[PDB]
């Protein structure tokens, strides 16, 4: 294997490209739109991020202009799954698709000229000093599961929840996982359901766009999601500190 | 695996490209030039053909213009050998090299308009007739040791060999081996011994330059060699009744 979604390289004249294969991961999430389990949507950044690396030679730090179509169904037909890259003057482009017909999951842009971006803070101490208002771990969950969205406990990473004023900070715990996963299953997921308990009965349960996902440090321990804000957010994963880790900015359903 | 000599497709943004691994083939030749053993010349052929039909998606029937510039020495240092493709509007070229500096073992042409050939016959009756002519196995080994050319028992398949007038049929006995050969190795290494054995000191024990290389038919059983003919060959596979199988024109040393 390439990488824990990624089990080899298979491209050839016509494209570059990559199988995913995401069966053996305990992933998975349920909507009230889907009879059907489905593989988390956001970790395909991930997917994205460990295969432009390997088609770039060097890392991936920023992705742009995010776009997901269909949700990775996870049934018994098992469609193979596959990504895209196409290399193009501004940087390159993704698809992750269904072999079988090309037929979109998701796609995006990736920055191919690594530039050193300074990362933000985020200051906790307002949400730090109501512990009162605290939402428990089981709570939270039970309450996303009220809007529509349940998923392993594998991808419940939150441990509580601080929510005011259209913002929401979350502690998480990172769970050890595979060496090779940049993005942590758990911790992206954390970020969608931060936003989830922002939208509400506005979560679409599917995120049509997102215009910036930013990696800014992927060693330090992620502990912190924050999210805010015309229904688009920006999302933020944080170290012990508010230090940003990454970014995803102007998600839109 | 990809194939016996292939283990992985390593290909990028940059290149098409496989990654090369034959420590673990039984497969060495020596020879009067060099102190160190090395891998057989041609069958860095079923190298190309088979990352050429990987990265086509089709079979690969003709390869054109090839050129041998360095043998692959084998040592303690292992230097790891890739296979790099370009497409092109005439066709593909192919350069095997050496991964750390990419210096080139062998190269050649793939056409990739793949166009049924009809195979021609040699009429194999006049050598049939002198069986007292016929060398045994071990003397016709000896003689292209003297020449200074000795191989492995694993590419020694030539049991007996008649040699007239600038024209050498051998009888091969292939072995049984990895499904994934096209061309078995002790096969196209008789190509290359029937050529040494004309040659004789003429040979340079390196073929810079071989014109074509036609693949008629590769799951038909090889039962011969014929070779003839101003320092340029023509060597033929033929069936059991002389039908050619494989065809390779045009080697110069």
């Amino acid at each position: 294997d390439l990488h824990p979604y990624i089990s080899c390289n298979i491209s050839d004249f016509k494209a570059q490209k990559f199988l995913i294969n995401v069966s053996d991961t305990g992933l998975y999430i349920k909507t009230k739109y889907q009879d059907r389990e489905m593989f988390p949507f956001l970790s395909q950044i991930e997917m994205a991020r460990a295969a432009g690396a390997m088609a770039s030679g060097n890392p991936i730090i920023k992705l742009t202009e995010l776009s997901f179509r269909e949700p990775m169904l996870q049934s018994g037909s098992n469609e193979q799954i596959r990504i895209v890259l196409t290399p193009d003057n501004q940087g390159a482009s993704y698809s992750i698709e269904k072999q079988s017909d090309s037929s979109i999951y998701s796609s995006g842009r990736l920055e191919l000229e690594g530039g050193a971006y300074e990362n933000g803070n985020i200051h906790l101490e307002p949400f730090l000093s109501q512990r009162a208002d605290r939402i428990p771990h089981e709570a939270f969950y039970q309450r996303l599961a009220e809007f529509g969205y349940s998923c392993s406990d594998s991808l419940k990473a939150a441990e509580h929840c601080v929510s005011r004023n259209g913002q929401v900070l979350l502690k998480i715990k990172a769970k050890a996982g595979p060496k090779g996963c940049i993005i942590k299953p758990e911790v992206i997921e954390s970020v969608y359901q931060a936003v989830i308990y922002l939208a509400g009965e506005n979560a679409g349960e599917l995120p049509e766009n997102i215009k910036e996902c930013t990696i800014f440090d992927h060693e330090t321990e992620p502990v912190y999601v924050y999210a805010e804000q015309d229904s688009a957010y920006d999302v933020y994963v944080l170290d012990n500190a508010g230090g940003i880790l990454m970014e995803l900015s102007g998600l839109v359903f």
